[PDB]
């Protein structure tokens, strides 16, 4: 009954933000609904997930993200994420470098549906986060 994956973090890597860009997945996910971060429209990005794997190891992990403006679903991406053995220290998985999209008809706020799984289909953890696109930060 020890879970083997512990998705602990979600974080936006982005040297231009002007702050943290952080969720911590331990808690209270029901919090980030009702929160949003903030990229300037067409600034280079990354998604890093911090993880811990505590029995055995886990093969084909994969980082799934869907995209939904307006209550419509206009994207789903699946990043393969690898295989990990247990012990204490976090992993961090990053993304290949994404860009924020650009122009007014870009900016606003858009729903992110995640999910950490693998070769198993194991529900490793889901969650569910905002973006919001602006003309600045």
């Amino acid at each position: 009954m020890v879970p083997n994956v512990v998705v602990t973090g979600l974080t936006l890597v982005c040297s231009s933000a002007p702050g943290p860009l952080e969720l911590d997945l331990t808690g209270d996910l029901e919090s980030f609904k009702k929160q949003s971060f903030v990229l300037k429209e067409g600034v280079e990005y990354r998604i890093k997930i911090s993880f811990r794997v505590n029995r055995e190891i886990v093969s084909g992990m994969k980082y799934i993200q869907h995209t939904y403006r307006h209550g419509v679903h206009i994207d789903h991406t699946d990043y393969m994420v690898g295989s990990y053995g247990p012990r204490a220290e976090e992993y961090e998985f990053l993304t290949p470098v994404e860009e924020a999209p650009k122009g007014m008809l870009a900016r606003g706020s858009y729903s992110i549906k995640s999910r950490f799984t693998d070769d198993d289909k194991t529900d490793h953890l889901s969650w569910e986060w905002n973006l919001t696109i602006k003309k600045d930060w």
